[PDB]
């Protein structure tokens, strides 16, 4: 069987787009992950108007509610919850994300950059957590075999 | 009548720092809020430890396990799910338990402060929100007739 | 101890404005009602347009996306789901908000008109409401036990 | 892969049933549902009793029980939850599953007649769903990459 | 302020009615809880009437469904969850109500009686727990401020 | 295809452990039943730990946490929720995980052991099962099209 996954990943800061890329790498290997049914955000940004690249989008009500609403639609329609984290970067909408998969009763995996495994991470982020693992790590991941475990790192 | 809220605001820079302030300044004036009875994080950390005075908890699981429940019953038995917003400084924490909060059915208010009220907010935090306003208003906000309202301002 | 409400009532036939008002006396003359700080949907509409007053806004998505929203938080701050019943012109609408009141895990008392008390109701209104009496025994219905109980009428 | 629904439709007019046949032919040749493995709730009746079909069941507790648990549970255990929508005879049972399916996180997909589609439909139900689409477009729709988008219709 | 609360206790075996009587009396005497308005099972099994009196309701399906479905209500509209929990004596009731007022949100206690206070308890119950103390604090709980806590015993 | 399943079974018991290895063998022969991707409890405790064999652990917080989070994972991220049932022996333990599971909203089966079915069950585990069988119909259960159905038995 394969899973399909909400990718969860910022793309706002050198260290995000690295691992962004890292991830979608790591994926695109794994054998449990059904990639292509995957839903990833940055593909589905309403009218694919992407606005840290045009602002003038950046006051419309009705791009922020399709765009928000089709993220939700990604979470609760797809398996397990993926969250790439950056602990000197934290990101307030993946951590919303990470409530609503705890909510949606998904399976919340956080990969961490093997750089920045141990740093500490934020109480919440490590308490939704089923899961946290090492860039490394997620090409072998076996998503139809998901078990919880505790981040072997810091916590503030 | 009067509610009970989760007080969700960070602690970890100045400005944040003077926003906690202000906020609980502004909440002690509000006579539809009932502050004893409501859940204050600070003071609710497990065994009364701030990571940040003892460094060593934080590698201790327990002690990150109680205040993370802690943290979440202070959300589900309480009201409002309030959240004090500095744009330029977006917690993860705080996106968390506004996902968390949602997934209660708690109404779910913003309070960013006056100087920084208009500047962009991340998209997930503007869809979780049912309101925003200024920390001028805070003081007078009704809590018993809670309504839905768009952020006068912008969103990445 | 008061209860508030959600006042679910349709508005777009001449049965359901008379049961409209008929609830809305009822619930005037409940001790154990908090009228003033319930949630009535009418004085609720986004911009406090009806739609049905001005039909430029049957094309407005952030009219709707708003109205809808506040509807939403009218009811899971609220107490009590009231649903102003009629038989015969059975409201869609009024469906989708007990689908939506039992998944905040709201009581859900559904008030069928006295002249109508007893004719068929649709399966799927009888199986979320936690009870459904007549018009006549709402001014004494007890809001703060709130109990179980069959509709005394038939299900097609 | 291939996804199962859950065929929300009505059967009590003439316009019903007429869209009721249609959908069922459109999913029998969509290459994405897998339409053996779905629920229909017209072949799921306790007992296989249709009470329009014996009025005697009208008042049956047991047979109304076995009944709505099983289109819940039809609900729950099936990935996508569909709505066959005709404008002009809104169903309050189809609500009541529109508002259930949110609560369970499905993909909630209204599909209206090609004829009616565009005519307005109620605030609700244009909240609740994920995309509304034509008739037409049921047979080729992608239910492996659901994706939020909006009415191009008016809604009151 | 004073919260309502469901009696979730056994009474099947001498040791849980001996625990249920002298909770009931520590409830009394507590002034942050409002009993008159609070649910007791016992007192509201469908009809009035219990199965171990009356047999012949131990094979009826309305009967059960109505008392089900009442309990059910008396957790969700009630603010807290009290558990009388005897370890030697585990009731499976209790636990479906552990796990069901969880989903709701509450603030689940558990109350051991101070002589097997200690005692080796479940792990999915020590899990739900927000607390568990013995029945001589009970009297003196402060319910309008819940906390967490882990038990002072083992958990096997 | 194929589903998985939550293994919801004690091993406190002679009768309790010989049901589990009867519906172990059951599962192993059904063909809608993918049972190498499914969970059972007994092999997934935290370390490979188990505490009745190692009660040094009965003071674990760490242990019991790891644990209890692990079966809860098992059960939101399976698809079916079995439960071994033995009338004289019910468990706590799986009780709450039948809440649970209501909770994630996932089909809950409750297999009661040939000779004991018919026996008085607890009203909440009948409540909030959707369906209860016999062993020996275990092996052909077809998991793909699970339906709602009445416990042919008594109910305490
Ligand atoms: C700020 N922002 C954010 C998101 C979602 C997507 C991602 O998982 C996370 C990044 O913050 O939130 C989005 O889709 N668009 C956008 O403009
Ligand atoms: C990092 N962190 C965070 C929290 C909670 C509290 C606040 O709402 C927000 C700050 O991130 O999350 C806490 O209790 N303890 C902690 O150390
Ligand atoms: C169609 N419609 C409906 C509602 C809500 C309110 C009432 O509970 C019910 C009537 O359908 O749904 C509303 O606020 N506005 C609107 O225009
Ligand atoms: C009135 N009614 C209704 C339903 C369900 C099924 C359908 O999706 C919708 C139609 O109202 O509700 C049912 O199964 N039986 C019945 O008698
Ligand atoms: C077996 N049983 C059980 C209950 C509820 C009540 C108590 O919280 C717990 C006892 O098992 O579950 C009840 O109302 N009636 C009944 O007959
Ligand atoms: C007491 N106990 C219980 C469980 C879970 C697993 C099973 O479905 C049910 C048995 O009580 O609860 C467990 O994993 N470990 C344990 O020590």
């Amino acid at each position: 069987p394969k899973k399909t996954i909400y990718f969860g990943a910022g793309w706002f800061t050198d260290r995000q787009n690295k691992a962004y890329k890292e991830a979608m790498e790591a994926l695109k290997e794994n054998p449990t992950i059904d990639l292509e049914n995957s839903y990833v955000p940055l593909d589905n940004q309403y009218k694919g108007i992407r606005v840290d690249e045009h602002p003038e989008y950046l006051h419309d009500k009705v791009w922020a509610t399709a765009t928000y609403n089709n993220d939700l639609n990604g979470i609760k329609t797809n398996d397990i919850m993926l969250g790439v984290y950056i602990p000197d970067e934290e990101d307030v909408g993946l951590g919303m994300e990470l409530g609503y998969a705890l909510s949606q009763g998904k399976y919340v995996l956080l990969v961490i950059p093997d750089e920045d495994y141990g740093k500490p991470i934020n109480l919440m982020s490590w308490g939704v957590s089923d899961n946290v693992i090492k860039m490394s790590q997620l090409k072998d991941f076996n998503f139809n075999k998901p078990r919880f475990d505790f981040y072997e790192g810091a916590v503030y």
